[PDB]
């Protein structure tokens, strides 16, 4: 009973549900299989996402759904983002289907794929040697900052930029998820942990907790976080602060530590991302071009 739009509709028979991923404040997303989303080969398979609404949704966890598919709608598509790929609004459940990316988010990625210690029996000619080497890890953080960019030429903000919402593929891809999500701004528990122990606060920047202003700019705060987040192999920011001490020690102008094995370069780029007024942080596509010539000069 939803409007029909021809450009993104997909035949829902053509879906294959499969495992949950995973569930979030207004909907839950599955796995899915899907045949024929390549017009041309119709029967053919691909592995999809698929975001619907739980079985106790309001009539706002409708409207926040559909407001999140009109979003993914209008953006458009680049690699580093998690892109549409159709809609199921007619004759059932409403389903957003969008890209999958094989290996989760980054946070998981990352801590997944950490060197292992001297405690390990050496066997083999790498045994010292881990998945993780400093030019990938750069990459990661350039795509991301590309799809940032990208997200904010269509003048979209997350106001959520963290490694869990940045998803990778098989190909090591980065993929920003969730960034047309509404997350009720002006309701946030700021105390409020996840499943998994987060503390999304720890992500905000100072005008966006204080003020409640969300600008470009407080992405990019966001996004030195996030750079910490990596080349501290998913580690979580301000370790064993409280929300309590956050907040005075934000008050006080506190800024996170150098990480260990992390070049100065970009420490720098992370307390860049940090400044105090928004206007004295980088641009995305400074940082793009910034962590460009730091990739470059390491890939030889
Ligand atoms: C489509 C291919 C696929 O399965 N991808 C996948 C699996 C997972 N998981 C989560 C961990 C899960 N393990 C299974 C074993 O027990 C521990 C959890 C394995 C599958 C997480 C992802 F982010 C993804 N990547 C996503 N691709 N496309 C998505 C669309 C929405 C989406 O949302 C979920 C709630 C999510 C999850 Cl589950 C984790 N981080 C961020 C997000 Cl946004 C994730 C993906």
């Amino acid at each position: 009973d939803l409007p029909l739009d021809p450009l993104w509709e997909f035949p829902r028979d053509r879906l294959v549900l499969g495992k949950p991923l995973g569930e979030g404040a207004f909907g839950q997303v599955v796995r899915a299989e899907a045949f024929g989303m390549d017009p041309a080969r119709p029967d053919q398979a691909s592995t999809v996402a698929v975001k619907m609404l739980k079985d106790n949704a309001s009539d706002k966890d409708l409207a926040d759904l559909v407001s999140e598919m009109e979003v993914m709608k209008l953006i458009g598509r680049h690699k580093n983002i998690i892109n549409l790929l159709g809609v199921c609004t007619q004759e059932g459940p409403l389903y957003v289907i969008m890209e999958c990316a094989a290996k989760g988010n980054l946070r998981e990625f990352l801590r997944a794929r950490r060197p292992p210690g001297p405690d390990l029996s050496p066997d083999g000619p790498r045994s010292s040697e881990g998945p993780l080497s400093f030019p990938v890890l750069v990459s990661c953080a350039y795509q991301v900052a590309r799809g940032m960019q990208y997200l904010e030429s269509r003048k979209c903000i997350h106001r959520d930029l963290a490694a869990r919402n940045v998803l990778v593929t098989e190909d090591n891809v980065m993929k920003i998820a969730d960034f047309g999500l509404a997350r009720g701004v002006h309701h946030i528990d700021y105390y409020k942990k996840t499943s998994n122990g987060r503390l999304p606060v720890k992500w905000m920047a100072p005008e966006a907790l204080f003020d409640e202003v969300y600008t470009h700019q407080s992405d990019v705060w966001s996004f030195g976080i996030l750079l910490w987040e990596i080349f501290t192999l998913g580690g979580s920011p301000y370790p064993g602060i409280p929300v309590e001490e956050l907040f005075s020690l934000l008050r006080e102008g506190h800024r996170m530590d150098r990480p260990p094995h992390c070049p100065p370069e970009l420490y720098g780029l992370m307390r860049e991302c940090w400044h105090a007024a928004p206007s004295q942080r980088p641009t995305f596509k400074q940082l793009v071009e910034a962590l460009d010539k730091v990739l470059l000069a390491v890939s030889e």
